[PDB]
């Protein structure tokens, strides 16, 4: 077949997909991967070394404009409860009615005013917690229980140049340009606070690669503590002040990690 | 009013009740009880002393014949899924559809053959775990976290004289006659194994009252360990062999204690 | 000599044997085995690695029908005290009168009714505790005191196809077919509960071989804890529910391990 005929048919090998569908991805082949990876992780069968893991504050928002009803990058995407419900059918298509109601139960008990954006925000958090944040935190817990140093970050700076609208917040993919040092180029109209943030992240990442320890040692920086089971310390990355916090998304992750897999 | 007019109307002060309805019971009166008792328990505001707490293996079965459809003391009460569902509506009348589906989800994932009695047993366990066993275990955990010795038992002997049918098992109320020593009377046709069981329970209860420690010290008995948070050791009471076990109904109680109150 | 003449004479090289006689077995040869193996075990002179060890609930019953008087696979084998006594002479032929009375003393203090099967059961337990269970537990204790992980199981499921009679219980040899996965073959008329039990044992054994840890990680299974001196946790294997228990046959093994060797 010509490549194009293959590419044209890939979307359709599945009876329904979502904005996050991975139709052709890694499998347990008995070669690269010798067993189901959740078993290897759980029983400590992996390279023993240091890791640096993290996520962005609004991981799930980018995906909402690729099919959730009522959402648009060109307006504030205020949706109703009915829209939120239709939105869960878009992101959880093979999932039982009970499963989808369990999501709604967990994410719509509001604190508290009748804010118009309640349902818009809840959907972005559903999608980002399920697909990115709770699995990164569980991976880091399980990895670190076998004795190696791990360091977790929560990236919470929205780029001053971001071409997507404000309601999408600190989107998935938009820490990358800070990691590779693009705001170090003054000619590019990032802010001064972003130059300093990128410079500090670049130093932490290079120190982690060179020395296994993602510190910034020269500029009275917050010290980045290892992430352990029990305390679960992580470091927030932002232009204002870096903080050590604990137990990121604790109540949400208990839902996705210990209950939802049963559904 | 004459007493009879009061008694006749008590059943009806509530728009629907269940076999377990307590229409007139303890309240927070600012006198006997100075605050909501869950607050006092949680914050350690109670008499500091030893406690002995326990439950019977089939606490919920006695209640099923007072209104769950398909149940009868005069047949084996095999029910269907539909009956099980109607049964939850009888025992959880003010509870949302989602709440009742959550019960069914948690109790009907079977291990495993298509046993006819699956749903009959699941209903007795729902009712006994929610109303008796998980709350006794939570009370004992919370009490013991403030530093006092607590001892938990699981009573699992069905009286040889029990006039209710076999499917009801080790029913609610039927440890009482062992505690008060009725099987010590040989004229009454309990078995010899029941005489010995009652004699040992009577000694443990009297030792607990006299000395704060419910041991039977003279007859090479299993030593009854204190119940602590963390290990949650309890002692099984039966005619065959007494065992030390841990974490009674762990998976079920996590459901009733940490999830169900939200529903 | 022709092989047959050798085989014909093997039974007779010993002045009396028992159903468990090993007339030609391992010896201390100064080659395969460099010293008495109890010395090597006691002083830690063995390969340092993980072990998985376990026993079946009724190890000794299979042997009773190969010579104990009153026993038969074709009836319920209720025996008398005199039969029990003759039975000890069959299984402990070189042992002093005092030694045999010590066995009877330890196993016949009954709890408690005058059950007809008291002596039948006591004999199966004598033979299974002395020959299999207490030595497996002592081996596992002594091995694990030198620092390696060990996991102990107690197998308590009687195969639905077992052609021996009910009184023999969970016999010696009858876990093997669960380990090798024979109940996975639906065409063979094991029950559904046995298919699931075998599937779980097969996974635990393969995980132990591959990873040194006999967990079943995917199906909310009971976690199998290491067996340590002090706590002596073991895992029960059955079709109903898997339990973590402690100190298997504690009172019996103290008899066989610390007293009987003196006799
Ligand atoms: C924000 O936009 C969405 C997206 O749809 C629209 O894009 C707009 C910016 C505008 O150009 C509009 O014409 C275009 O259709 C609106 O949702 C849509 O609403 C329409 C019209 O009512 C529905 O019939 C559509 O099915 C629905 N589209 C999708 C993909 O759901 C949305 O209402 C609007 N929200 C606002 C203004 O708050
Ligand atoms: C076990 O009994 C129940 C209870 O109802 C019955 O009590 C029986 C022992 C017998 O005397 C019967 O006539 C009496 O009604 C049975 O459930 C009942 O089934 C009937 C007839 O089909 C229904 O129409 C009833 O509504 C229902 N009663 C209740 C309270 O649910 C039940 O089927 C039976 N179960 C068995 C035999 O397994
Ligand atoms: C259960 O059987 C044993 C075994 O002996 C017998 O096998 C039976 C099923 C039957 O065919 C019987 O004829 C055969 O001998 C019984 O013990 C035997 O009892 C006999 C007759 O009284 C004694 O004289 C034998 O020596 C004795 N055999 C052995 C090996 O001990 C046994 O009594 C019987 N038990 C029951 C029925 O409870
Ligand atoms: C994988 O197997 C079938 C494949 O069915 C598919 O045919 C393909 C060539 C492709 O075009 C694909 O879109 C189409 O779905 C799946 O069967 C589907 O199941 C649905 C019900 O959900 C039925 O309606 C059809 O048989 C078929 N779908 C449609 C839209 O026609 C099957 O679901 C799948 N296996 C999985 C998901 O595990
Ligand atoms: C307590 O207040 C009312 C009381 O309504 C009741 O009138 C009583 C005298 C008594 O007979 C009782 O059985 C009757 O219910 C409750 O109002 C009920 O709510 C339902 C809907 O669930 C309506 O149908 C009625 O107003 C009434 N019930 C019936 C069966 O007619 C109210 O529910 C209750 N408060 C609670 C439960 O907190
Ligand atoms: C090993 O040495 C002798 C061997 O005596 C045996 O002669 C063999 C060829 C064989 O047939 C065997 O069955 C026979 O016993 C043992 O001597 C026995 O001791 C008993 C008393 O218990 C005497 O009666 C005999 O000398 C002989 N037995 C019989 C039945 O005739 C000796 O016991 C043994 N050593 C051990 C057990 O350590
Ligand atoms: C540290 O501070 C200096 C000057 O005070 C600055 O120029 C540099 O960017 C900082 N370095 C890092 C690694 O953040
Ligand atoms: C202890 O055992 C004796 C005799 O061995 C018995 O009569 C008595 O009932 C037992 N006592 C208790 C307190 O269980
Ligand atoms: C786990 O459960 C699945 C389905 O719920 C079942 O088919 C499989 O046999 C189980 N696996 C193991 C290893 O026990
Ligand atoms: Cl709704
Ligand atoms: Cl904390
Ligand atoms: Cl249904
Ligand atoms: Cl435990
Ligand atoms: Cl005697
Ligand atoms: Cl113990
Ligand atoms: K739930």
């Amino acid at each position: 077949k010509d490549p194009q005929e293959i590419l044209l048919n890939e979307a359709f090998v599945v009876p329904y997909g979502t904005p996050l569908s991975v139709n052709f991805g890694p499998t347990v082949d008995g070669d690269f991967l010798t067993d189901m990876p959740d078993i290897l992780l759980e029983l400590g069968q992996f390279k023993k070394t240091q890791i640096l893991v993290g996520v962005n504050k609004d991981e799930g928002t980018a995906f909402l404009v690729y099919g959730a009803p009522g959402f648009s990058k060109d307006n504030n995407s205020i949706i109703t409860r009915k829209e939120f419900q239709e939105g869960l059918k878009i992101f959880f298509p093979g999932v039982s009615e009970f499963g989808k109601e369990s999501i709604l139960f967990h994410y719509t008990d509001w604190v508290d005013d009748q804010r118009p954006e309640n349902y818009r925000e809840a959907l972005g958090d559903v999608v980002g917690d399920y697909n990115f944040i709770c699995p990164a935190l569980e991976f880091t817990k399980k990895f670190s229980e076998w004795g190696n140093n791990a360091f977790f970050y929560y990236f919470e700076h929205r780029s001053s140049k971001l071409p997507w609208p404000e309601w999408m917040g600190v989107m998935h993919g938009y820490e990358i340009e800070f990691v590779f040092g693009l705001p170090l180029e003054r000619r590019d109209q990032y802010t001064k606070a972003e130059e300093i943030l990128s410079r500090s992240i670049v130093k932490r990442w290079a120190n982690f690669a060179k020395y296994g320890n993602p510190q910034e040692t020269q500029n009275q920086s917050t010290s980045w503590p290892v992430f352990k089971s029990t305390e679960q310390k992580y470091l927030t990355l932002n232009t204002e002040s870096t903080r050590i916090m604990t137990k990121l998304r604790a109540q949400q992750c208990r839902f996705w990690t210990s209950f939802f897999p049963k559904v």
